[PDB]
């Protein structure tokens, strides 16, 4: 947007993890290319409690199935846009899994790990818990 700083470093903050960017066009490329993984549309934050929140947590979530080599993509800003409208999403910025060229679900727990936990349970093991 005008004036690139604050996103502009948050990207890079988390780039700097090892979150590779992904591009609209190469979102359905990494959907074919990749086993399992996470995209992450950012566009703007609601609120937040800070500003990144510190996503650490996210992480180590994910680690506890090592069977799946989850790719975690992050897209930029004007193609977070174009990917959402491309996928039929409404605008909240969040995690969207997607495994076996379809759609998990989104990652809309943030601060409650034992629930961010069984949130994501529920998205790679449906019928157990998919409370959304």
């Amino acid at each position: 947007m005008s004036n690139d700083t604050p996103f502009d470093a948050l990207w890079q903050r988390m780039l700097a993890r090892g979150w590779t960017p992904v591009s609209e066009s190469r979102l359905d490329d990494w959907l074919t290319q990749a086993p399992d993984g996470v995209v992450l549309l950012s566009s703007d934050p609601k609120r937040t409690p800070e500003v990144s929140d510190n996503p650490v947590m996210i992480g180590e979530l994910l680690r506890e199935f090592p069977d799946y080599t989850w790719q975690v993509a992050i897209a930029d800003l004007e193609q977070s846009e174009a990917i959402g409208d491309r996928f039929g999403v409404f605008r909240f910025p969040a995690t969207l899994v997607f495994t076996g060229g379809n759609y998990r679900g989104v990652l809309n727990g943030i601060h409650p790990w034992a629930e961010l936990i069984n949130l994501m349970r529920g998205l790679v093991e449906p019928q157990q818990e998919r409370a959304s």
